[PDB]
């Protein structure tokens, strides 16, 4: 079918064949050796293994369309003056459509971050929160989608004065550089290798001071699972990493930052992000105010991270104590912003990817990065 301008249309509508759009299809980096593996989009063997998982695929891709759009739509309207509120609101409204949110089945993998200069994550506000967007500030909207708990986990950088042109260039350079270097069988600690040499092979200036930009070290990619972000594997951005490798069938968000900092992020702010942990099980809870908050989490966000914007708009007042209470149990983990020194400018783009056995594809890229 066809979208509207404003986006409305839910992506399952414009494909009713039910099958989506793939993303960027490239041939695994060959080995240190020389080794190619165009084989792999040949041989009969993996062929079968990657169409068995078609569905999957598939899943990724209808959340990955809506991710694309969704971006489009925010990068024609989004400018200074808006609160960051606005900006989020207008965002998870459009988002909530194109993916035609039916609870767990089909909605928001998390949050709208939207992380302002030496913030480089984990920022949304919460409710009150009178922050306007400036003119010289640099935003990471950093959104996500998810069909059936697949989780397309991309983002983009948001600017308005040219000064930061080349400092975003560099963070999209090393994400893509990321994107090459990953495949079956490579080593993580050398894509975090490869990373780094690319992100400081650019050097800025930003009002009368240059810079050579930074990776921020503790901050880094990130292996996907079904309904958990954070499946177990990271990606790192600098070397010195871990020597596991990649393997066939995993997904990967190949995410990278770039700061005029100490290229260091620490705990900052009012946190507004949370998400409970995967490893935790069932808890029995007594105290009323935590069970209910409790229940509700499950029902409406099992292990997806959720912020508090998300529990007001569903009704829910004065959780504060109990959501504190879940958190101190172990049973939800809270992502508060992560930011570098005062002054300090960062940057990040990210992408996710799918390690078929066939080949390597970037599934959230669109004719924008
Ligand atoms: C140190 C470290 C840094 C980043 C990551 N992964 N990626 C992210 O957190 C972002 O790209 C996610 N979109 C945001 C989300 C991830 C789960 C917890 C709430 C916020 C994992 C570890
Ligand atoms: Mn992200
Ligand atoms: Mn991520």
């Amino acid at each position: 079918k066809v979208q509207t301008d404003p986006p409305s249309v839910p992506i399952c509508d414009l494909y009713p064949n039910g099958v989506f759009p793939k993303g960027q299809e490239c041939e695994y980096p060959p080995t240190q050796d020389g080794r190619t593996a165009a084989w792999r989009t040949t041989s009969e063997e993996k062929k079968a293994l990657d169409q068995a998982s078609e569905e999957i695929w598939n899943d990724f891709r209808e959340a990955a369309e809506a991710h694309r759009q969704v971006r489009k739509y925010v990068m024609s309207w989004i400018k200074p003056g808006m609160t960051m509120i606005e900006i989020c609101e207008k965002l998870e409204d459009c988002s909530r459509k194109l993916i035609k949110e039916n609870g767990l089945n089909a909605g928001l993998a998390f949050p709208t971050g939207c992380s302002l200069n030496n913030c480089a994550a984990h920022y949304t506000p919460n409710a009150g929160d009178t922050t306007v967007l400036q003119y010289d500030d640099i935003c990471k909207i950093d959104f996500g989608t998810h069909i059936s708990g697949r989780i397309i986990d991309c983002a983009f950088t948001v600017t308005f004065n040219p000064k930061y042109d080349t400092l975003l260039k560099a963070v999209k350079d090393a994400t893509n550089t990321g994107i090459k270097c990953a495949g079956i069988d490579v080593r993580l600690c050398d894509v975090g290798e490869a990373i780094q040499e690319v992100m400081e092979s650019y050097e800025v200036e930003i009002d009368g001071k240059t810079y050579q930009v930074k990776p921020i070290r503790n901050l880094n990619g990130h292996s996907i699972g079904q309904y958990r972000i954070h499946a177990g594997k990271t990606v790192p951005i600098i070397k010195g990493g871990e020597a596991t490798r990649m393997e066939e069938g995993e997904v990967y968000a190949i995410e990278t930052f770039g700061s005029t900092g100490k290229g260091v992020v620490h705990d900052d702010m009012e946190c507004s992000h949370y998400m409970k942990n995967f490893d935790v099980g069932h808890v029995p809870i007594r105290l009323p105010r935590t069970k209910h908050l409790l229940n509700v989490i499950n029902e409406n966000f099992g292990t997806l991270a959720f912020c508090r914007r998300w529990l007001d708009r569903l009704g829910e007042s004065k959780y504060l104590m109990a959501l504190k209470n879940l958190c101190d149990l172990g049973i939800v983990d809270p992502y508060p912003p992560l930011c570098d020194i005062k002054g300090s400018y960062t940057a990040q783009f990210e992408h996710t990817i799918l390690l078929r056995p066939t080949c390597k594809e970037v599934v959230s890229r669109g004719d924008d990065y």
